[PDB]
């Protein structure tokens, strides 16, 4: 509900400002409340960390998972997946830095362990989330629609190109849908086809 | 000769710490020398960062630059340009967060004349290095070695490929040259060949 409305704005804060330079009073300002109304949603700062990773990982997941077990082929289902992948960061870039700058907070020495508690079970999230690339992969060079290659490798160097996106990509003002989408689909064109002729 | 002694040490505390955690005291610590040496070499803690990120862009140019002009087919030189890119990025990890973590130290307080002026002259160097792979891809796909793709959305592709085996590639103690090289091939046989079969 609502707090949907502190995720977004606190996602976009901690992705520009960073998370250490971000205060509760900046989101309070972004999202137009008091001290008073972040903090009844959310324990303290780390939390909206916390519940950002969160949601931004349940949203990639919601969107991705429903072609696991589509019909078509390995490759079929691994395109589609990328696609939404994809396009799940360049429409949500403030979750998408969150979710891949939980290491930027893991920069500064682990201070709580019961909050290393719910981060390190965020990422058995992220790992949950790779794992259905990597079924794939493996359904994909069986079935021959992709090459016989090294599975693990192939998945760990796929899912970091899906989010390398973000080293070049920015949010063009007025960017309908449908650009986006065909964005995405150019871009996992060039991960799942290659760039070398054949 | 010594003073790569702290640029080694700084670029990987910038690459652990981060480059605000890390103060001039444990780049002393690292090298084995009091503060008063590392004063000697260099100005500031971020004239070091600038020194790091001009040897990082020296050494991966001097790496892949001789590829360039080598004989082959635009995919070919691609191809053996990346690797080298990636043995740099595998053998100088430091060096390469460093490189890229001017995102970081931009969003920052970009400040003084003196030194955001050297940070931009160093951003134009890492622009004319990717302008070399953009070079090589538009003749991979005027011979043909290369998918008729689009050859800026490929050269941004690719690029932050190679870049991104930082995600999950860790210095593993024990790992030769040889390694290294072997796995850096095997990266690129799928930046380049993709992962689809046929």
């Amino acid at each position: 509900d609502v707090k949907g409305r502190i995720l977004d704005a606190a996602a976009d804060a901690f992705m520009l400002r960073g998370f250490a330079n971000t205060t509760i009073d900046d989101i309070a300002d972004d999202v137009g409340a008091t001290k008073g109304l972040i903090y009844y949603h959310f324990r303290s700062k780390f939390d909206i960390f916390l519940a950002v990773y969160e949601d931004g990982m349940r949203r990639v997941r919601e969107r991705v998972e429903p072609y696991v077990g589509a019909p078509g082929t390995g490759r079929q289902r691994l395109v589609a997946m990328s696609v939404a992948h994809v396009e799940n960061l360049m429409i949500d870039l403030g979750y998408h830095h969150v979710v891949h700058q939980g290491v930027r907070d893991q920069a500064s020495t682990a201070l709580k362990v019961r909050q290393r508690d719910a981060l390190a079970a965020l990422n058995e999230l992220r790992r949950d989330y790779e794992r259905m690339f990597h079924h794939v992969i493996t359904e994909g060079i069986a079935d021959g629609s992709l090459r016989n290659v090294d599975d693990a490798l192939a998945t760990r160097t796929l899912l970091s190109n899906l989010n390398a996106v973000d080293v070049w990509y920015r949010k063009i003002e007025g960017q309908t849908e449908k650009e986006v989408h065909d964005l995405a689909s150019q871009v996992v064109d060039l991960l799942i086809g290659g760039i070398g002729a054949t």
